[PDB]
C-alpha cells in the first residue's frame, strides 16, 4: 500500500539506489509483524534477515557475562536492523525486543543476490550504503573514547532530535521514551554524571526537561557543544 | 616485494586475486617526506592509501586545541578506504611519522574496477560488513572491558611488527593515570618491559 512502501524507500539501504531497482526489491519483500515486547533476536543468534521497520519501535541492546546489559539505540519507521547478517552471514551483534507493535518487511542474502544480478549497478550504490554506515560506527566509538559526558549528551541529544523530533516553534520536541538510566546507556556513562550534564543544558536555557521529553531550545549552543 | 605488501591489504581479503592484481599493477605509487600532512580532517577525499613502507598517524582535532591520536598503522594498513566508496570531507589527519611510501586509488578508478570483474561487488560488501562487524566487537568492549583489558588489546594490536606516554593512553581511550598503573602491573608480571618510546613483549 502507498503509504507503506513510502516508509520502506526510505530506508539507509535504498538511500541513493536506483528508484526502479528499489521499487523492484520492495514488492518482493516479506512483511511481518511482532506484538508490543516481542523478541526478533538474541545477541549471539545465527541470522540471515535484514529487517526495514514501517511501524512502531525496536530497541537494540548489548550484552554481557558481567555488566548485564546496555541499550544500543531505539528505533523506528524506515529505521533497518540485522543488516550484517545479509552481507556477513554470522552471529546477532546485538538483542532486538520490540517497544511497541512493530510491522517491517525483510529480507535474506538470497534476495540480495537475486537483487544485484537483477541491477548490476546498484551493488556501487550499496558500497555507499555500507561506507556511510562505516563512518557512522567508528565515529560512535571516536566519541566515546574521546569526547567527555556533557559532549556526548549533546550528541545523543542531538541524535535522538534528527530521528524522532517534533520541530515546536523555534525549538524541537524529541519524545524519546527512555528512562534516565537508558540514556545514561546510550552515552556510556552514569545515570547520574549525565543528569547533571542535562541540568546544566538546562540552566544554560538550552533544553528543558519535561517528563520523558526534551524541548531543545536551543540547537545551535548544543550542537557547538556537542 | 611491494605487490605482496599491497596483497595483505584488508581491502582486497576474500576478493578474486586476479582482480586485486589488475588493480594493484594499476594503482599509483606515492612517497612523502617524514612530518608530512597527507590529507586534513575536513578537507574532500576521494582516496585510498596503502602503506608499503613507513608509519602514519590517524587523528581528529579537539577542543583547546589538542591533540587526539586514532590509529599508527605501518606496512599494508590502508586509511581513506571510504572515501573511495563515499566521497566528502576525511574525517581525520592522516600525518607521516616517518618518510611514507604507499599506493592509492581514488572511487572513478573504483568505478572501474567493478565494472570490469563484477564478480567482485559481492566480495567488496562483504569486506565492509566484515569490518563493521569488527567494529561494533570493539565498542561492546569499550562499554563493556576495563581499561587494563584495553590497554592489553591496543599492546597485541599494536606489537603486529617487532607513540609517546601522552598518545597510547589515547588509543586505549582512558587516562594515562590509568593506562600507566594498567601497564605497570603487567610489567610486575613479567609480561613486557619499559625502554623509552619501545615495549618488548612476553
Amino acid at each position: 500500500m502507498e503509504g507503506v512502501q513510502e516508509i520502506l524507500s526510505r530506508a539507509g539501504i535504498f538511500q541513493g539506489v536506483d528508484p526502479t531497482a528499489v521499487n523492484n526489491l520492495i514488492q518482493d519483500m516479506e512483511t511481518v509483524r511482532f506484538p508490543r515486547g516481542a523478541t526478533i533476536f538474541d545477541e549471539g543468534e545465527p541470522g540471515d534477515r535484514l529487517y526495514i521497520i514501517t511501524s512502531g519501535k525496536v530497541k537494540l541492546a548489548r550484552h554481557a557475562p558481567d555488566g548485564r546489559e546496555n541499550l544500543l539505540t531505539i528505533m523506528g519507521p524506515s529505521d533497518m536492523f540485522g543488516e550484517l547478517s545479509i552481507f556477513d552471514p554470522g552471529p546477532r551483534t546485538s538483542s532486538a525486543v520490540c517497544v511497541t507493535e512493530v510491522h517491517a518487511a525483510t529480507m535474506n542474502s538470497d534476495m540480495l543476490r537475486n537483487w544485484v544480478a537483477d541491477h548490476p549497478a546498484i551493488a556501487e550504490q550499496l558500497l555507499r550504503v555500507l561506507a556511510r554506515r562505516l563512518r557512522r560506527t567508528n565515529a560512535s566509538l571516536a566519541d566515546l573514547i574521546f569526547t567527555d559526558v556533557p559532549g556526548r549528551v549533546a550528541k545523543t541529544l542531538l541524535q535522538l532530535a534528527n530521528r524522532f523530533g517534533t520541530q515546536e516553534a523555534g525549538a524541537l520536541r524529541v519524545n524519546h521514551d527512555l528512562t534516565q538510566e537508558e540514556i545514561a546507556q546510550l552515552v556510556g556513562a552514569s545515570r547520574e554524571t549525565v543528569n547533571k550534564a542535562l541540568a546544566t543544558f538546562a540552566h544554560r536555557g538550552w533544553i528543558r526537561l519535561e517528563g520523558k521529553s526534551v524541548l531543545i531550545v536551543d540547537t545551535e549552543h548544543l550542537a557547538r557543544r556537542a
